[PDB]
């Protein structure tokens, strides 16, 4: 039942409900032998999950002589802790324990994008490289963030500017984290999930359209204490989620496909650079996919009915589909993205623009990002 | 130009005058880019940077769009080898207009300090950018620049944060030696001799022979315009590239064969223990010289190495101006006495039984890996 997915050779992705409680601690010891296991997380995420883990650790760690140790570090929440100085606070922290954390260390990244990127990057340079595993707590991190080996930190001049490609030895996808993942954060992650489906399998996109109501009903429902948020749809949820992560993994193992993973992001990033941090990545990318789908329709590449499904499906999962979206409006206080600013932020990444184009749901136009004229792009921005 | 392959491809280019007539041009043709970032310390840069800027536009003007050259001069000393300096160089590259992209090609002009810092900056700049090695010191020509090891120092220790990032190119301009402070040269010869003594009794003999000559050149005062090493250019070239060539071969010998890479620590087991105590008054090569001597005595002590061999190690090291005992007057003075107790030494080593690289004969290692040796036996050579 512990669904395993491979990436770049061996299977590092292990997805199932309850891994954090009954499988992680044990697996680390048996597959990631070491004397030191360093866990990184933010105070909030750690005050909730770290406790049950410390216990699951000694349990399975005591059957060994000498017994390995567990050192824990709680960084402040927010994308604040994703900086040159926190990376340093951690490094110096590990280097200070007695005995100092050596090269056998195994770093645990318990958290979302912020925790994953920072933690992943720390291990990549700690004594020129040490093993580490990923335990994404957020949906977005589960299907996109954790997978790929991309790690980095942010600077006053921009996001993810300093970092390295360091693959995680393991990627534990505990779908039980979703049971308590703030609603908004869930809807947020579903943007990439839908993104993946729409660029690879019209049948998977269809299953998303079908399960939308159900999944979203569970996500929003008032869960009675002692009951599992996703009772009855465990398999549905599992399927729809792992399907996205599985595709991400397949692209990583393979610049054609990878480029297709930026569908909606061309315009999405332009939107996000303006609306962040009030509006989240997934939310922007949702609007981004919509616009980029309209462009394909504009070039006569994509058919309208397809554009409708993208929009309907995205909305069915609580995602916004236009900058006119009220929620957005209220959250940004009237922050307005102009066609000029949008076009400016897109070229911030020349005379043309490389936009991922779809000819049909689940079927890309080219096996790469297409080249589209600016004037044609300035038509789908408003 | 002579060329040595390291890890499949061949990135080591060694010859006299590369910095002036070959580097700038080669970068453009083999490392196509719009941005070329040069890193060095003020001193090294005030001397060689100038002639390069010129060599650059020259060969850069023949390409359109002609690539740019951004220069960064970090303060000398192993001081600039820190988290902070790495950050600055990064923000400085992120603050250029246009900012330095992923096509950037970083130039590391300097020695160990410049090489390690620069190499490590490129490894992480936007998750990785290309770079080249222009080792200014002998130590950095035959050992530092080759291997892909990059890092910085922290208040808790040396090279603790870093990454393995291979340089796209390694330009060995043997003309840098013409002006490399004497002490620094003798210093680098420690690794050169180290390499020979652990791989080719034949090569080790050449070092012994050219010893006087080479050392005579290094010390002679060169009349303006003349080449410090006139008449021995080929001799010098052979002896030096021979070491770098071996370093390259060890780097290339892939797989879990950390046996050969282990032999590259001959003299360093005890050498590092000495250095942790005498630095920064005494240099790495100097300590490793005493270290090889000690580690050679140990092999003799275990009956592994023959005396005549040990004597040669000592004679050869000395023939090249290197110290052979902590009693060596020059050491003694620079460290103002400062004693290295057999205790601190065994502690500094533990700080890393004990595994030492043992030789059974000059140019012939005992095991194809570092051997395991009892502490009491190691302490008897530190007495
Ligand atoms: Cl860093
Ligand atoms: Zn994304
Ligand atoms: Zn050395």
């Amino acid at each position: 039942n512990p669904t395993k997915i491979s990436i770049l050779g061996r299977e590092s992705i292990i997805a199932d409900f309850g891994l954090w409680r009954n499988y992680v601690a044990k697996d680390l010891i048996s597959d990631c032998s070491s004397t030191t296991y360093v866990l990184v997380t933010d105070t909030n995420i750690g005050s909730i999950y770290t406790p049950s883990f410390e216990e699951a650790f000694r349990k399975r760690a005591a059957e060994i002589t000498p017994s390995p140790r567990l050192l824990i570090y709680n960084r402040p929440p927010g994308e604040v802790s994703k900086s040159r100085q926190t990376k340093a606070d951690i490094e110096d922290w590990m280097l200070s324990q007695n005995p100092p954390c050596g090269r056998d260390t195994v770093v645990i990244a318990l958290g979302g994008g912020v925790i994953g990127d920072l933690t992943g990057f720390v291990a990549s340079t700690y004594m020129r490289g040490v093993r580490y595993v990923q335990v994404p707590t957020t949906l977005l991190a589960m299907v996109d963030s954790s997978i790929g080996g991309k790690t980095a930190i942010d600077t006053p001049l921009g996001k993810n500017l300093i970092g390295a490609i360091w693959q995680p030895t393991k990627i534990y996808i505990d779908l039980e984290f979703l049971e308590t993942l703030p609603v908004r954060e869930f809807i947020n992650g579903m943007a990439e999930v839908i993104k993946t489906a729409a660029i690879s399998s019209e049948e998977e996109f269809t299953a998303l359209e079908e399960n939308a109501e159900t999944i979203l009903k569970a996500v929003r429902r008032e869960v009675t204490p002692g009951e599992h948020r996703f009772e009855g749809t465990e398999e549905i949820l599992k399927a729809r989620i792992l399907a996205s992560a599985r595709h991400k993994a397949y692209v990583v193992s393979a610049g054609g496909l990878r480029n297709l993973l930026n569908w909606g992001h061309s315009i999405g990033h332009a939107i996000e650079a303006i609306l962040t941090p009030q509006i989240l990545h997934g939310e922007c990318v949702a609007i981004g996919m919509v616009k980029e789908a309209e462009l394909a329709r504009h070039l006569g590449i994509l058919k309208g009915v397809a554009v409708s499904r993208i929009v309907k499906c995205l909305a069915a999962y609580g995602l916004p589909t236009s900058l006119k979206d009220a929620r957005i409006r209220k959250l940004t206080a009237g922050k307005h993205c102009s066609v000029d600013q949008l076009m400016f932020n897109m070229a911030l990444d020349g005379p043309k623009k490389k936009i991922v184009l779809l000819s049909a749901i689940g079927t890309p136009y080219e096996t790469r990002a297409s080249v589209v004229a600016n004037e044609d792009i300035r038509v789908v921005l408003a």
